């Protein structure tokens, strides 16, 4: 079955109405360091569709860039991650390790973005503009991680250009039936959580966007499990929810350091329950070492909400800071 990817065609900000702790375009520039990050929901010219991710860390030890693509027909699957040394300090977004990366195409550091990348077994050409009212996780854009501060916000339905090369053929992209969820995160500490899950949630018969976050806070000694939620009309909605991750399907990781579950339940207080199951099984980035290393899945799921059942899809994340413990 097709997904109905497709594109929203909204401003950035909406009506500035809510008070947000940062400016977007201030916050992309490689100067400012932290994460770059993008998933796009494909559908080609020929009616294939495929999800593929971009991802650049920089990190006071190293940099990296990381890429994948899935076909959704068939499951194939392809990654790689390549490690980098260091970042430039300019005033604009240019990061890249080698001939792969994330830049703006505009001057406003925002508005026009590329993910691009030209391993042997993983090249694409994908460009994103910012037509998505932005989901300010927390609230207005900040929240406790690890010992210290996050900032994040997502573009959740940016549309989409470009191509993808499969086997040699390059794949021209549908903007009418594709869509981007770009995601920039920048740090306060090096003590981030020991591991966690992220979800990136789309629900099609509504205008909600989904960014939920659950790990332990060693630190205050508390569970953090929430959502931040976008809805019409810049609402945003910061919900505790219940997590329950289900190992009756597991996958087992390349560096046999952990064990992934691969279906989840999901009760977000007021809003709604889901059950969401990976698309296929393997679906790891794997590096050198566990920050390198990730989890990174297309899901579907189904489940209600306000009393109405729904079907979505979207990501999960799950990354270990550390093995250790
Ligand atoms: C971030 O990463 C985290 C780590 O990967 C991850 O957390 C993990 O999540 C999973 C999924 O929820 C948890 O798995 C559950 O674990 C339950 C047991 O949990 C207890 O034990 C573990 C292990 O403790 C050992 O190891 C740790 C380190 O690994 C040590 O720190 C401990 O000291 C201890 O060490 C000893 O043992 C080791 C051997 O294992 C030795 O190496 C060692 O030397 C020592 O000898 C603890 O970590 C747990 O503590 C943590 O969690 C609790 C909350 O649960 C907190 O209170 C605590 O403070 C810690 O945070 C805890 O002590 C399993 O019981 C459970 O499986 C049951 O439930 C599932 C789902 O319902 C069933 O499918 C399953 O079949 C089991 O059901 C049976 O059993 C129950 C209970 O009796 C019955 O009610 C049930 O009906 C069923 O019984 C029937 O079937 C049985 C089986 O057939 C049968 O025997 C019965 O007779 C009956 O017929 C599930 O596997 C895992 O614990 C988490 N780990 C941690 C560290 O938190 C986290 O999700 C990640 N975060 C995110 C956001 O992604």
């Amino acid at each position: 079955k097709k997904f109905p990817f497709k594109p929203e065609n909204s401003k950035t900000t909406g009506t500035n109405a809510i008070p947000i702790v940062y400016g977007l375009s201030e916050s992309q520039p490689n100067s400012v360091g932290g994460s770059w990050w993008s998933s796009s929901y494909i559908t080609t010219t020929n009616n294939e569709q495929y999800v593929v991710l971009a991802h650049y860390l920089d990190n006071p030890v190293y940099t990296y860039f990381r890429a994948s693509t899935l076909n959704l027909e068939t499951n194939e699957y392809h990654q790689y991650v390549t490690v980098g040394s260091s970042t430039p300090n300019i005033t604009t977004l240019d990061v890249s390790v080698g001939n792969n990366g994330i830049k703006s195409e505009s001057e406003d550091n925002l508005s026009k973005l590329r993910s691009y990348s030209n391993h042997d077994n993983v090249t694409f050409d994908i460009t994103y503009d910012a037509t998505t009212g932005a989901v300010a996780n927390g609230g207005a854009g900040t929240f406790q991680f690890g010992e210290g501060l996050t900032w994040e916000f997502g573009l959740p339905s940016a549309k989409t250009e470009g191509s993808l090369t499969v086997h040699g053929e390059k794949l021209a992209i549908d903007p009418a039936k594709s869509h981007t969820w770009y995601d920039r995160q920048w740090g306060n500490t090096a003590a981030i959580p020991s591991n966690w899950t992220w979800f990136q949630l789309h629900i099609p018969s509504t205008e909600y966007k989904i960014s939920a976050w659950i790990f332990s806070d060693p630190f205050r000694n508390t569970e953090t499990r929430f959502a931040t939620i976008r809805g019409a009309n810049d609402e945003t909605l910061v919900l505790p929810l219940e997590f329950t991750p289900i190992y009756k399907r597991t996958y087992e990781s390349a560096t046999g350091r952990v064990t992934y579950p691969l279906d989840w339940k999901l009760k977000i207080s007021g809003f709604g329950d889901f059950k969401l199951s990976s698309y296929t099984e393997d679906q790891e980035l794997v590096g050198e070492d566990a920050l390198q290393t990730a989890y990174e899945g297309f899901i579907t799921f189904s489940g209600n909400v306000h009393s109405k059942p729904v079907q979505g899809y979207g990501l999960v994340e799950i990354v270990y800071s550390t093995w250790d413990v």
